[PDB]
């Protein structure tokens, strides 16, 4: 696996990537902290989630590749959804492999709206989708 | 067959391409990879769809040319399908020598639209060819 | 004949050139490209056929001269043809002496369009023969 | 006569020219390429004929001026008939003197169209007296 000795996170999700098919990006703002401890490489999305306990970071794998980020660049958003049952919208996104267990979905089937938060990249996915699936029964 | 050690993907094509009518177009995102191995030439496609599987390269064969991509260039598109069945626009595609079974287009016989996904060149001829058949019946 | 030792395809089709009363103009993507072999020059074409399986060449000869382009350099057109039957334009063009067994017309008997894929110059004739043949009877 | 002995074809038709009255103008094209042979000067016509075949020169004379090109140079046209019968045309410039059984005209008896072929000066000749013979019926 790696031992991490105050090494740049840059460093260590490299480290992970090369277990890994996939590209790994990490923001500037999670590579510029460090970490530190001895990491086996079992399993990298447990690190990864582990690392959202203990460092604080969050992720995403939009498919192609994983999307490393700080927690606090996790962006919300309220999302309308008029011509799209909620419950519909959200098995949508499990049945297109867009959505994320780790990141859900907050409607209310007594409201007509629904708000979505998570890292950039898995705001976006749920917001374009969002605007594709109104707009799309929009007549 | 080509023994990689530490060699460009566009070196590594390249050998392949030796051994191939058509030319090879390499993306320079993939160029910048290296790849290392003792790889037999006995069929260049099994070695294009095992990357998939170990670098994680993406490619489509046009009839003229073979083009490789990085799977993260891979592109996703949202077409609509008015005018033209679902299943009549896949078949067409089927017919014309253009659809791909390593790259599945997503339709729905409940809707009246279809996903498409796959390498740049991939993606832009479903994309066409979509555009064209559905303004083709559009009267 | 003539033994190519690397030599230019346009060295080569020189060499053909000079059995042929007709000139030759080969691409410059094709003359960049070059060949090795013993070729006997008993016929021509079907040194220019073998090199559409050997090289990955396309040619036309339009009865005054040949050209010969990179099988990637191909065209391909999308053409309605409302006002003549596509089995008439069809009979036209093998009537004129345009039309190529080599490069066969996609048409299809159910729809009012087809398909043109050809040389450059091959797909330049079809289109702007078609474009005539249609207009003509547009009245 | 005259043996050329990789003589230009200007100089070989120079030497034909000296055989006859009217002044024979070779074009640029046909002036660069060479010619090998011991070419008997009892009939110019004959000769001229001959590298039809030989070289791929085509040629017209117009009553004045014996114009020579390469048959590469051939110009072709569409040309349209309303007022004029095709036959009753083509008698015309039998008639005229214009029409040359080397450069037959192709009309089809079932449409109103006919093609022109041959050097730029008989195409010339034709095409402009097609469009004088159809205008001036125009009424």
């Amino acid at each position: 696996g790696f031992v991490a000795k105050d090494d740049s996170l840059r460093t260590f999700f490299d480290a992970m990537a090369l277990q890994l098919k996939e590209p790994v990006i990490v923001s500037k703002m999670a590579a510029r902290k460090k970490i530190t401890g001895n990491f086996e490489f079992h399993d990298p999305n447990a690190l990864l989630e582990k690392l959202s306990l203990q460092l604080g970071l969050i992720w995403y794998f939009d498919g192609q590749a994983i999307y490393i980020y700080d927690a606090s660049e996790m962006r919300n958003a309220v999302v309308s959804l008029r011509n799209v049952s909620l419950n519909e919208f959200n098995n949508f996104l499990k049945r297109s492999g867009l959505y994320n267990k780790n990141y859900p979905l907050r409607g209310d089937n007594r409201k007509g709206t629904f708000y979505v938060s998570g890292p950039p990249v898995y705001v976006d996915m749920v917001v374009n989708a969002a605007t594709m699936m109104d707009k799309q029964n929009d007549g």
